């Protein structure tokens, strides 16, 4: 039976990471801000909140907006997520030394929650006003939700596959999972993978808050996102995009790249329970964690750290607590980064994967913000108060998205 | 080195197929219509063609509309592709004997070109008219492009993974590719896979026809789609959805299921050349065919049949002819089903996979319609005039979608 530990799968390592965040456009500055207890969630000064009088008035816009890095050409040639993907794709490649890889062994897997939706309603109005010939010949390549991954593959020259998984909150983690599969199956030796997502706007807020899924603690924005806390209220939006560079260890050593961590395995299961709510028993979500251990060659005892999905909805954290217990990783140190960075849907799984890698690299877990009164039903060892320095050897990043999509990524210290 | 032929991968077989089509809502009636030279492409009697005076006035609506099978509940609870997915999901399961499988070994992989887009502009207007509280709590689960696969997994009880690949015209084939991967890697023993796509409307027509990509031969609708013909004019829309049931051969024999064909391998590459146009040399597209042979254990000589992508654009068919030659399958008998069924984007790769399976089962290839004057630059053995009965043992289905996404599925007679 093949596994990473017994050589059945080639060793895959992470060699570069990049992310834009409500705390910082630089991933290393975001890391240091998280360690200092910073939060990216503030009061929304956007005019659409006062216009429609939204139930939620809090959220985290990117510290550095994507369009401040975009000229007129990009503003009409690409959708938002494509523009975010081009920005992150370029920053990731330079951060990795701008290597020259074999294009036929180079893949791209970038997930997203929805895609270039704003370009559909724009083309809707552009033809209602002037007719069918007033729709741009570039409209198809902007609207298609594979567009972000397509521009990244074209910009970097990836010819071993350009793929876009879609599974809401797990899209970014699932992208890293499939990129790992594309490598261990022999189709590629190096891959850019992650997730991108659109900005906070009025319609996304209205749709999610009508599910009673979002926190409404508008008086203290930095204290609204309270994963595993008894005063839970729901999740808070926090914009993000994130990409990582993974490659076989053989490929990394031959180019002189210093690996940040090891990508050991990936488990994908599904609940088949409800269209938006997770299964309370957490059985299938836990099986995804178990499956990532099986492919990696680990046991629950080896898991020192779990980067939780932790959206801070009442039923979400309760289900994940059961899932962690079902997987047998209840003794692990748990971090819920959505306490500080919020929820970025199609990108957050990729962002939290980057944070998992940094935790294994520096041997430190940032504190879960606003964890002050532990929920009696959730008995987990969550890091809080200050960063916890520890000897973390293996970690699992969880992402359980709407629709019942469970992705677990098993990571190891290099 | 693992392969299907040398036992490195478990044997995977196709046990049931279902499709709705511009010719028939029944896949067996569609097959018989194709063999009799029927076409689903007619003059569009929709009022939006006269309203905007579209350059194209031809296309193939479904013979049996999806919403004629939908009550009021489904018309507000689901988007179009979700409704198509529920219809096809239910028909496929009954056609397979309604088996009772282990939910933890059952996966669903359903691709789509875009998703529930019509529900975004609907929620856009619903809040402009009444405010944020007038957006349905079901809006999120209708809009998310993973929605069709989500309702199919929930309806049939698939708990080993519910996934949605997005890659334009190759989405439906890529879904079958990932479902094959999910099985040969040990994560599942049975999978429902295919693709769904929305109907023909004015905006899709305007966007694609402004790329000069669509045929404008409105006087003879049944003769507009002319793949590999010298009088090529572009592609024609033809609505479709298709699903197939695949499972390990061990799993099929233990339940008494008669396999229709074997799914032997799948190759995914990318061009990284242009956002909508395929590479002229067809090198990466041919490598996807080669890769499916490598995983299957075949050589170009074993390929008797190629179900071509064949959109009938001038540059598309020229690039695929080079791709087939690059892969070394130039002596194979080529079928271009878009000549009769048109192009259904996210679903067509799944539909043409079903047609490939039926070709191997019945030993017959339908004629490529409107192939009357062979393009001098495309020297391929395309089936034309009447069905060609032959001893086809192995076939490859091609799907090269916009964005440079190349998927090749290698199929074998059971
Ligand atoms: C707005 C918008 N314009 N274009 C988009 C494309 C995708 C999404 N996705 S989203 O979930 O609604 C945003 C929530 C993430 C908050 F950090 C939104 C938009
Ligand atoms: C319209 C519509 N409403 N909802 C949709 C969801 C997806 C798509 N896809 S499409 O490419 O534009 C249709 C082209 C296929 C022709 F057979 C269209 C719609
Ligand atoms: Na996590
Ligand atoms: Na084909």
């Amino acid at each position: 039976q093949p596994s990473t530990a017994n050589g059945g799968f080639p060793s895959v390592v992470v060699t570069a990471v990049t992310a834009t965040t409500s705390i910082s456009p630089d991933i290393e500055s975001t890391w240091k801000g998280l360690l200092a207890g910073e939060s990216g969630i503030h009061a929304l000064e956007d005019e659409f909140v006062t216009k429609w009088d939204l139930a939620v008035k809090i959220g985290g816009h990117l510290k550095d907006p994507v369009d401040s890095h975009m000229g007129r050409l990009d503003m009409r040639r690409m959708s938002y997520v494509q523009r975010m993907g081009k920005l992150l794709g370029g920053q990731l490649w330079e951060s990795a030394g701008s290597p020259e890889v074999d294009p036929d062994r180079f893949a791209v897997v970038v997930g997203t929650g929805l895609g270039g939706a704003e370009r559909i309603v724009e083309s809707y109005d552009l033809m209602n006003a002037g007719g069918p010939r007033k729709v741009s010949p570039l409209a198809v390549q902007m609207i298609m939700p594979n567009g972000a991954a397509a521009v990244i593959g074209l910009q970097l020259g990836a010819r071993a596959g350009v793929m876009t998984p879609v599974s809401a909150c797990s899209s970014g983690s699932e992208a890293i999972a499939h990129a790992w599969r594309q490598i261990v199956m022999g189709d590629a030796d190096v891959a850019v993978c992650g997730g991108v997502e659109g900005p906070i706007e009025a319609l996304p807020i209205a749709a999610f808050s009508m599910m009673r899924a979002m926190s409404t603690r508008n008086d203290e924005p930095e204290r609204a996102s309270r994963p595993f806390d008894k005063d839970r209220d729901g999740f808070v939006f926090g914009e993000a995009g994130a990409l990582m560079l993974i490659e076989t260890e053989e490929h990394a050593k031959a180019r002189g790249a210093k690996p940040l961590a090891r990508l050991l395995g990936a488990g994908i299961t599904s609940d088949a329970f409800h269209m938006v709510a997770p299964a309370a028993d957490g059985v299938r979500a836990g099986r995804a964690m178990t499956r990532s251990l099986e492919l990696a060659g680990l046991s629950p005892a080896d898991i020192d750290h779990v980067n939780a999905h932790g959206t801070a909805t009442p039923i979400g954290d309760a289900a994940e607590a059961n899932a962690i217990r079902v997987a047998g990783c209840d003794q692990a140190a748990v971090y819920a980064p959505k306490s500080a960075l919020g929820h970025s849907i199609g990108a957050v799984g990729a962002l939290e994967s980057v944070l998992t890698v940094l935790t294994l690299r520096d041997g430190v877990i940032p504190p879960t913000l606003n964890y002050e009164t532990p929920d009696p039903e959730i008995d987990l060892d969550v890091v809080a108060g200050e960063p916890r320095y520890g000897d973390y050897r293996y970690a699992v990043n969880n992402s359980f998205g709407f629709g019942g999509h469970n992705v677990a990524l098993a990571f190891g210290r290099y």
